[PDB]
Formats: structure tokens, C-alpha cells, sequence
């Protein structure tokens, strides 16, 4: 039987996730049955079909009326309430809530979905506090079916952690620094406007904007051996999607760039197939739009100095690739619902 | 005895207005004494000083504490309440509110400032109805001191209406179409997101976005004889400030491009000095950042066909030039208080 | 027996044209057999496959060696000589040259291809004089096989001329002004640099840039009755592809917006099918990437004042849609070889 | 007596340099007397006055005729020849050539200026081959007056080397990785077009573009102790000016972020005053336009892991700050002309 899903927050990730599910609907243990959003179903149907980044959805017809979005005849019920406690999850028989609003990342916030009637909550962001965090391909097999609130970490964590895991098991990471040169996101301001983060306050398509990255802390949650050994920052720049992370590690076992690349290549073919992609091509960010991998190693940029200082560089589609992983984590939870 | 001014909404217009006043406060009848905004004074002082468009504010020191923003020893008290009826306008002795939030453009909405204790309200946008509308240099001398709620119209109206007035008196405008190729504004979305306007919902730095312009209706409000005779649209494009309006008019007196430019040039040196600037230079939008005129006629682009089809093109700094006009209108109101 | 085609200048138009032909070569009288360009085949094959605007070419494999580009087993010989008189057109048996460099738009310049051995030349731009100019769907059926050098006009001409033809036959165009809000092109400068046009010299991704449009003169070449009756300008803006043209016409037969849209809609379903698309959707420039029509009327923007002042607005993919028309014109030439 | 200067290549650096000299002309041992460029004096006068990045030059009047650019009455002779061997350096009595074309970075290329009559050549880029390289504040005091061709390195080298010098003398750098997130430059393509570097070929304002950085090699030329111990890459992003370099070093003496910041702060006040600026402010790239320092340490982003892995982040205005340093190096050469 299907696990019935509701999306809370039909934004960039909510809509990417919906389009991921629509293209994989023939193999899914999931049925998306409901949406809660600040907007209305006609507005949300329009944004679902006409996407500046993904192009026009062509696989099936998208329409809407007062109460539902329809995608190839599949009816998705729509509601509009900013307080999750008031949501009709009990009545709709909602099993799993995809929490993609950005404002309910704490256990107390996400739990409002549980008291409204949902069984589990999957937060599409690092969790605030005591929330189990998962990266598919790194630690999702340690998922415990008894856990009712989980986090899928961040886009940068999903790109960096699979690579860090491979490098750590091969060379032993002792300390590591990360910088992600990162597309702007809706958390930033179009023009200078108030924000809790004084740099994210600034005109996003006009500036290089230093800010924090969830990966600085979250990679050590999904690779517990490395807790407290990694740190780094983000630089937001004026592209609308696709990001690249630079990672510099102090390693225990001496190596060279050829060996580093070969270890990641072998992983991308076996243990990390479909999570890591290995590329020797001389591409740029536009070329990785729509890529399904969590991280694409840019093998031409790998450098090693003095044996023990390793630099790798990996691309990721922070909207679509991350959403593919949200879907993967939800399918895993559906398989181990017990 | 100064007119005491509060700013409601310390946004792009609110802060451009503040920097305009700070540069002109030697010959001013206004004293900015308070600010209401969704944010705190330390954040707002940071944004007042560091502006991606205007650059770093040079003239005076800008600091803040929990209570005030300080601009070269001048203290501006701050408060943060979304409901204008709660504002301390009586206790602060506020005379005039600059209503720059974009959300109180109806008479009942702006009148909340009067029940809080202010005497008059100047809305930095077209009013939603039954609110007198003024354009400095076009009809502001019809301002009547008995009007306690007024509108300064929109940026496009302030650029187009001076030129329309000049053209109408010289040639007789029978009909006219406008299109402004317009920088994006905070009303638009950084990435595709819900909006009451399905095109303003779309990623603003990625797209040419057709939408409405206030000038289409408001020019005929400040030039009553042209009521119903003008129409047009806006195309929002991926620049963060400075816009250009294209106006095609059906006129009664047959003319040619050279005479049209002579008529506007003569006016820019006399009746419209400081409102219309006449330019024969081959410049682009960046060169007009910070220009004080309401309208810069690009004379090289003027064209006339068959005597009666006239096309003119004018630049405007929609943030700074408009804010200069807000200040001019507030000074005029302060001069005609009773 | 195919018409053997070489491309001179493997640029944006040259490569869009190639990808157009590759997608249509099943029902084609053309065979692209050669390329001349300033660059080498390995670089040009890379750019043919990896396109920041069109995305990664999907249909066939693209490879290269020192001598050729290979597109799914079809070999395209490559050469690199800036002087067309030296090209191996005789030895390669070239029939038709697609002249897409932008530097041989005069008859003497394009005729260098004939002395190198080609039989006919199709210039992907307005000609510099005494070169017949065609717009598919407007006057291409007047093409005479005796003409060995022809012009496909410009992107803006191909968008505006079909709509002008429809409007002129229905209402009688007396005069008309155009403004295209136009994506930047390779002719412009990335950062301020010398140019024969002092505004195209200015940083293209930073500025709104007024400049000339070929449509101003060329529409009257493909619709001779309108010679001298039309004029206008372009505003280049910081988007990399897709443009929109705004056309205000003085017409003889009084009309209203609803009738104007009905006249264009009826034509888009009959005489202009596949050239004009009629759209009542609320879309933005990104949604028209890859559209095959020459002109997409945005019906919601149509306006009429006083019966005789008509405004219409039409989208066009200036790279891809124009290249589809280049291909259409080359097919037509191939069909009428003698 | 003055050292007479000619600029070869009146581009972004050539014109920034000219404007640097104009603002410091009251203390200079240099007289700019000549310009060679691909363009004409009227075009170059226009670009000198109207700059998309620097704004309109206001300090003095800029005009031109057929032969000269005039800047506040100072006449600069203009010539236009792509081959330096043909330039009139002998006749004009040119002492020093500022070589800013980007195409004469080898000794054999730059020497053509010497055979045309110039005494010395200062290349505004890393030199190709056997050319002494200087960073002001790092090694310019080792300049030998007998050297007739010198290099000022690159923008990134001038930002990174002063910091590396400070950190090395304080903590002992053993190995180090750099990534500069860098504004696009005129070497990149506005839209996808052929380039010797397949990534710089791609649309610059649309992409994150990995490429090489001159600093990877040049920092070890100006700090000879570190030759072969540093490496790194550049990521070009869609901003038109201002860059930021991230530097991760393995150091010998254990430290912490507080100490790293304090060492650079002390340097910025003493040995590196005017080369390094120390900032604790939460700014973004737009805020560093026009900054005169070679590097602005962003102190809030400094991190240290495990004692010996240090990360620092520094801003730089790659056009204006680098040009200030070109001017400084030219003044130094003028002081030690002997
Ligand atoms: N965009 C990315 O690259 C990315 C990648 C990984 C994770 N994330 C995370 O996913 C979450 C969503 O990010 P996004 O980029 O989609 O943002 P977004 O702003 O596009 O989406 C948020 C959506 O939630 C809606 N919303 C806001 N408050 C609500 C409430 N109280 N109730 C219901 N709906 C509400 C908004 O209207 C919007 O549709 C954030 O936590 C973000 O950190 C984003
Ligand atoms: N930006 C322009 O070019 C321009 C030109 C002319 C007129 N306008 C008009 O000026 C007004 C403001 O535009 P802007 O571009 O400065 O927008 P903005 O979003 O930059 O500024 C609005 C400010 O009001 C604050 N705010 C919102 N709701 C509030 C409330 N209930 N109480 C207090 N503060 C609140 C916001 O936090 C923000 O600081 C709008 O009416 C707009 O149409 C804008
Ligand atoms: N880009 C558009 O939207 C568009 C639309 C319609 C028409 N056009 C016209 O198409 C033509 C090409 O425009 P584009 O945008 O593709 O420009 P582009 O700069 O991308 O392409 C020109 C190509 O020609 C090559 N080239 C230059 N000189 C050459 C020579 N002497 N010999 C061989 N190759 C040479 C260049 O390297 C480049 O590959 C121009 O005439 C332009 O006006 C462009
Ligand atoms: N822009 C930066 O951030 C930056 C910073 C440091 C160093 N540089 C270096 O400075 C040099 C110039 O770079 P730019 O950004 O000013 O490039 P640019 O393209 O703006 O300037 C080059 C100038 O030289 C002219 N030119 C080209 N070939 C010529 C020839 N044979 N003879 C005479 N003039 C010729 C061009 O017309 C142009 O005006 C390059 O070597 C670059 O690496 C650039
Ligand atoms: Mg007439
Ligand atoms: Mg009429």
C-alpha cells in the first residue's frame, strides 16, 4: 500500500520535489495527495507548469480549480494555513509530511504536523537541535523506523558528505575546510532589505555574499567520526541555480591527485553509484542543470600538495539534485515504515 | 519651527528619501525624527550606510543603539509595529508621515496614521482611490492644505508626466501609448514564487517580465484633460535600478523630431528646470544613477512619422530621482501647512 | 541529390542553425558538409554539444578530430580562413553558403564565396545594399532562383514583419513605431570596451543599452508598400536570449483590442500557421526559449486608443526562432534551385 | 624631471590606471603623454569619462580631437597600431610603457616596445618566461634599475601575496591552496564563443566558470621561499568587478583564528599599511568598489582547525586596486630610474 504524502511549502524545493515524483511515479511507494502553501491552487498550478529553471512541464497536463491541483488526472488536495497545527492531516490520512517551508526546522515546529495528524515529518533542511539527520548514500541505512521527525540536511551537505566519506575511508581526514560558491536562493533579498543575516540582506544578483553553510556542521552529523573536524563558509553569487563546493583536507595517508581521482571514480561506479558522478569534462555551471547526482567531481581541478593537503571540487544542482535525494529518503522511509 | 516627519517603511524608497534629506537638510523645513519598520535600528542603520546602489554613505557618521539611528549627531527614534494604529505618533509629535511600506495605499489604510496622531500622510505610490495625486512640476501647485492624505504617484508617472505636459501644450496630445523598460523592484520575486501577479511571480534577474505600470492611469490624474487618452505597460528587466520610458503620441499639430526636441529643451531650461533634463549624449542606464531630474530626454532617440506620430524616450532613476520628488513634495506640503 | 551547404562563421546563429538542421534532417533537401570558422573542430564540436542556452545536445553523438566535426556519424569537414576567397568551396562541391560571421553582409563581401566556388549565399543578417531580403511567411515566395546572394533580414524583422503584414491587410498601416526590448548579443561588449557604436561599447550585462534595430528599415523592404512608414529603436537588456517587440501603429480602419487579437489569431491558424503563434498565457521571456514561431503575440497586452492607435507586443527567440527561419529559407532555396 | 609614460592598450586596466594617475597627479614623478590603442581618441575619451563601474569622471574636463585626448588641459597623444615595433616611442621620448593589452606578456613581445624606442616596459600581467615579477609591499624593494621589462603579476597575486607573506613570517607556511571567486573579465565571452580555454568560452554572466589563476604560480615568484608550495584555481562568476580569494594553508606553528586576525591587523597598521586593510564589518562585494588596498581581510571569516590548518578570506577590487598598484610600481621605478 502507498504512503500518502503532503507537501508543506510549495516553493522551489516543494515544486522540484513534486516534479521529481511525477517523473518517477511508476516506481514509487509514495502518493502525493496534499499540499499546504501560502498561495492558492491556481497560482501554484501555474508555477508548477512554468518554471524559469526547469522549463515547461511537458510529461502530463497540469490544471487546477478552487480545491485541487491536477497533474495527469492525479488530484492533489490544496489547503492554505500558515499554522501546521490547524492542517487537516488527520482527515486526509497523511502519512508523511515533506516540510519545505524553511520556518519549521525545529522539533517543536515540525511536531505541530504530528499533533495535526501526520505520522512522520521529513524536513528539507538541517534540523534545529535534536533531530536525526540523513544523507542518502552516506548514512541513510542507519535510519530507525521509530523516528518521527528527520532531516535531509542541506544541498551542500548532500554534495560534500559522499565525497568526504570516500576520502576519509581511503586517506583518513584529520581536518577539513569547505567553501561553496553557491547560487542565490529565496532566503536572500532581491534588493537590499532587512534580514537577520546582514549579508544575505544585500542585493543577491548584484553581489558576492559571504554567509554560513549548513554543511559546516551537518557533514559531521552524518559522518560522526568527523564531528568538530570540518568548517567552512558559503559565497552566494549571481546565478539562479547550480553550485560548486571546494574542499581542502589535511589527510593522514600521503597521496597525489591521480590517486584521489581514482578513488572517487571507483566509488562513483560502485558504492556511490548514482550519488557521486565522476567527470573529466571541462564544463561550467549551466551544464549541470538537472543532473541527478548529489555531487559531480570535477576531476580536472583535483590538486594535492606535499602528500597530505588535498583539494577537490564538486558541482551540484542545489534545487533538483537535492530534491531527488529528498525523494530517495522518503522512499527509504516508506520501505522501512514498520 | 520644523515639520516633524516619520518614515513608515524603511525600504528602498524610505532609505533613499532619508539620504536625500540628509544631503539637503541645510535648506529644509523638515526634520526626520522617527522611523517605523519591520526591522531593528542596528540593521536599518547598517542598510542606510551600506547601499549596493548608492554606495557607502560618506557625509556623516551613521550609528545605532537599541532605540535610535544616529545620522551625524541627529537622532531618529525607531519603533517596529506592523499596525500603524499602534504607532507613537502623538507622543513623538509627528506632523507628517512618509508612507513607504507599499501596503497602506488606500485612504482607510493611510488614515490609520492619523488616528495614531499624525496630521498628514504622503504615500510614496499611487493611491487606491479618492486620494489626490501630485507630480512636482506638473500639478503640485494645486495642492490644497486641507488635504491630509496625498499621493506622489509612481516613478514612471514622475518621468512621463512632465514630458507629456510639455508635449500636450505644444502639440496637443490626442492619444498616447507608453512602455517603460524598467529595472526590477522589491515587489518582484528573486526566484519563481507566489505573487498576485503571475508574471511578477517569476525570477526577476532571469526574465523580461511584462506587467502593469501606474503611469498608465496616473498621468491622466495629474493632467486631467488627458484622462482616458493614455495607456501602456511595463517590461521589468534584470537591472537593479534606473529605467527608461518609451512614449508614442498621436498629436494634433504636425511636427518633426527637431521641433519636438527644441520644445522639450526650451522647457528643460525654463518651466521644467530641474524636472526635465535634456541630453544629446549617447549614454546607457548606468550613467544615470543618482540623477536628480525626474526625466532625462534622450534627444538622439526622438522620432516623428507623418507629422502626427511622435516618439520620445526618457531615462529616470526610479529610486533616487523619485525620492528627490517625494522630498520636494514634502517640502511643499511643509510650506503650505495651513 | 542534395544541396551541399557550408556554414561560414560557427557562432550563435551558425550553431543554432546546425542544431536546427540536425533535428530536421529527415525531411531535408540540405546536407551540411562543411564549416569555416576562426576556431578548430575540437573546440567547435565542444561548443556545438555544450550550449549554455540550448543545453546539452541529446539526439546524436558529437565528436571531432583534426579534420572534421562528427554529428551522429555525419562528417562535417572544417577549415579556418578569415578570407572567404581562399575557402575550398570548389573542392568540397559547396552549393550554398550560410554566411553567419556578421562581417560579409555587403554584396562584394558575400560574393567572395562565389569566387571561391559556391553557387549561392544566404546572409544571416540584413544586407548592406542591393541584396534581396526575405522573411519566410511574408515575401519568401517572391524569391527568384536567379538571385545568388540573399538576406534573411534580422531577428526583429522576422518577428515584426509577419504581424505588420497581417495588421496592414486588415486595418491599413499608415505609420508605425517599434521598440524591441532585446536580449544582448555577441556584438555587444562584456565590459566597457571600444565599439563603433558608443552604447554597444558599454558592459552589456549591467546596462539597458539603446541602439538601432534592423527591423526599422527591413520591414519596409519585405513589405514594399510600407517603405518609409516605419521607424524604431532597440533597448538591449541583461538577458542572454529571447526578446520582445512593442509595435504602435497608426491605422486607417478604426478597431478595438478584441478585433485586433481576433485578426491575428485567425491568421496564426491559417495563412501564418507556424510563423505567428497566438498566446493568451501570462508568461515571461524564459518560457519562450526554443519556441519555433517567428512571433508569439502576447494577446493580453494588445491595446487600442481612439480606434486608430494600435499597440501589439510579440515575443521571439532571437537565436533559435531566427535560425529555424534561416533553415526554412535555405530549404526553399534548395527547392527552387533553377 | 618627469618620467614620460605611454599606455599600450586603453582597456579596463589602461583606463583605470589613467584615472588613478589623474587623481594622484599632484604627487607623481610620472607624466602620461601617449596612448596606443585599437580605437580612436574620441571613442577612448568617451569611455574614459563614462565608465559603468567607476561612474562619470568629475574631477576635470575630458575632450578629444583627431590626435589627442585632453584631461583638464593635459594633452595625451594618441596612436593606433597593433604592432608595437611601429610605435613612435622614440619620437615621443617615451620612458616607460604600461603594457596593458594582454597580448605582449612575453619578453619577445614586450621587447618590441624597446626596439621602437621605449626605455622600460611594465607588463600589467604575469610575465611569460624570464621576466622579473613584483608585488608592491612584498618584494618591490628588490627591483633592480637595470631591468628593462618587469611584471606587476595579476590582481589575485597582489591580493594574496601580502597576506601570504604575513602569515608565512608569523606561522611558517608549509603548503597552501587558493580559490578566488572572481568577477568576470574581458578575457571571457559574453555568449558562448570560441576561446583557447574551453570554460572561458562560455557565457560569462550566466555561469560559474572554473579557470586558472596567475596567483597559483606568481605568489611563489614574489615570495621565493614558497615556490612550488602553493596551488589553486579561479571560479569566475557573474559580477562585473570585485573579487574574493579564499586561502587554506598548512602552517608549522600552532595557532587559532584570533591570533591569525591579530597578526594581519598589526601588519595592516605597520609594515603593510595601505596594502592590506583589516575589516571586521559584514560587507559584500559591492561595498569594496574603489577600495585602494591590495587586499581587505574579512576578519569574520577566518578559521583555524586543529592548530595548523588556517583559512583566511580577502576581498580586492581587481580593476581599481590592481591599477593603484601598477601606478605604485611605476612611481617606484621612476624613483630608482638610475
Ligand atoms: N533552494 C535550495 O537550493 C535548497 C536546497 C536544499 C534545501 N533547501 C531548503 O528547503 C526549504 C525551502 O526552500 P526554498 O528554496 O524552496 O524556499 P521558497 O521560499 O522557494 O519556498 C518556501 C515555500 O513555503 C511557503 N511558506 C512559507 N511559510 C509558510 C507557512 N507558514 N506555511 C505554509 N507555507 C509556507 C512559501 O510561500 C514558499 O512557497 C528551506 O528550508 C531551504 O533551506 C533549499
Ligand atoms: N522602488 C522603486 O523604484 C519605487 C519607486 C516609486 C515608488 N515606489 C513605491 O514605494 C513603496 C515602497 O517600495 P520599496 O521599493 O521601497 O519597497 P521595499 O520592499 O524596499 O520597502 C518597503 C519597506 O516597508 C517595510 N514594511 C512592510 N510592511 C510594513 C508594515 N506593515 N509596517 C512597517 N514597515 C513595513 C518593509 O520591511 C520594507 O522595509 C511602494 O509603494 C512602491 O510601489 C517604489
Ligand atoms: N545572435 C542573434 O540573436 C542574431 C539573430 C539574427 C541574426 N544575427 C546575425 O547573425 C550573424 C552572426 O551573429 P552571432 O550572434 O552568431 O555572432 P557570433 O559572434 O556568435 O558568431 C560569429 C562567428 O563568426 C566567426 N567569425 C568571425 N569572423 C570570421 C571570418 N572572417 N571567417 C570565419 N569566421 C569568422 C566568429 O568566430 C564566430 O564564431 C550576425 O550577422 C548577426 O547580426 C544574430
Ligand atoms: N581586468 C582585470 O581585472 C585585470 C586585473 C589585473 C590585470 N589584468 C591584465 O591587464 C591586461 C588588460 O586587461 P583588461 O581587463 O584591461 O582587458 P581589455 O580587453 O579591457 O583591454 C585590452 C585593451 O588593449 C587593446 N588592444 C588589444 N590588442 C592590442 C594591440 N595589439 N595593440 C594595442 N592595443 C590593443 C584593446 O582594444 C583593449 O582596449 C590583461 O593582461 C589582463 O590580464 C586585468
Ligand atoms: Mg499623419
Ligand atoms: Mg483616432
Amino acid at each position: 500500500s502507498m504512503v500518502r504524502v503532503a507537501i508543506n511549502g510549495f516553493g522551489r524545493i516543494g515544486r522540484n520535489f513534486m516534479r521529481c515524483w511525477l517523473q518517477r511515479k511508476a516506481n514509487s511507494k509514495l502518493e502525493i495527495v496534499g499540499i499546504n502553501d501560502t498561495s492558492d491552487p491556481r497560482t501554484n498550478a501555474h508555477l508548477l507548469k512554468y518554471d524559469s529553471m526547469l522549463g515547461i512541464f511537458q510529461d502530463a497536463e497540469i490544471t487546477a480549480d478552487d480545491d485541487c491541483i491536477y497533474a495527469g488526472g492525479h488530484a492533489v488536495k490544496c489547503v492554505s494555513d500558515r499554522n501546521p497545527e490547524n492542517l487537516p492531516w488527520s482527515a486526509w490520512g497523511i502519512d508523511l509530511v515533506i516540510e519545505a517551508t524553511g520556518v519549521f526546522t525545529s522539533r517543536e515546529g515540525a511536531s505541530k504536523h504530528l499533533s495535526a495528524g501526520a505520522k512522520k515529518v521529513l524536513i528539507t533542511a538541517p534540523g534545529k537541535g535534536n533531530i536525526p539527520t540523513y544523507v542518502v548514500g552516506v548514512n541513510h541505512h542507519t535510519y530507525d523506523p521509530s523516528e518521527d521527525i528527520v532531516s535531509n540536511a542541506s544541498c551542500t551537505t548532500n554534495c560534500l558528505a559522499p565525497i568526504v566519506k570516500v576520502l576519509h575511508e581511503a586517506f583518513g581526514i584529520q581536518q577539513g575546510m569547505m567553501t561553496t560558491t553557491h547560487s542565490y536562493t529565496g532566503d536572500q533579498r532581491l534588493l537590499d532589505a532587512s534580514h537577520r543575516d546582514l549579508r544575505r540582506a544585500r542585493a543577491a544578483a548584484m553581489n558576492i555574499v559571504p554567509t554560513s553553510t549548513g554543511a559546516a556542521k551537518a557533514v559531521g552529523l552524518v559522518i560522526p567520526e568527523l564531528q568538530g573536524k570540518l568548517n567552512g563558509i558559503a559565497l552566494r553569487v549571481p546565478t539562479p541555480n547550480v553550485s560548486v563546493v571546494d574542499f581542502v583536507a589535511q589527510v593522514e595517508k600521503p597521496t597525489i591527485a591521480e590517486q584521489v581521482n581514482q578513488v572517487i571514480k571507483e566509488a562513483s561506479e560502485t558504492t556511490m553509484k548514482g550519488i557521486i558522478h565522476y567527470s573529466e569534462l571541462e564544463l561550467v555551471s549551466s551544464d549541470y542543470r538537472g543532473h541527478n547526482a548529489s555531487s559531480i567531481l570535477d576531476a580536472s581541478l583535483t590538486m594535492v600538495l606535499g602528500g597530505n593537503l588535498v583539494k577537490v571540487v564538486a558541482w551540484y544542482d542545489n534545487e533538483w539534485g537535492y530534491s531527488q535525494r529528498v525523494l530517495d529518503l522518503a522512499e527509504h522511509m516508506a520501505a522501512h515504515w514498520a
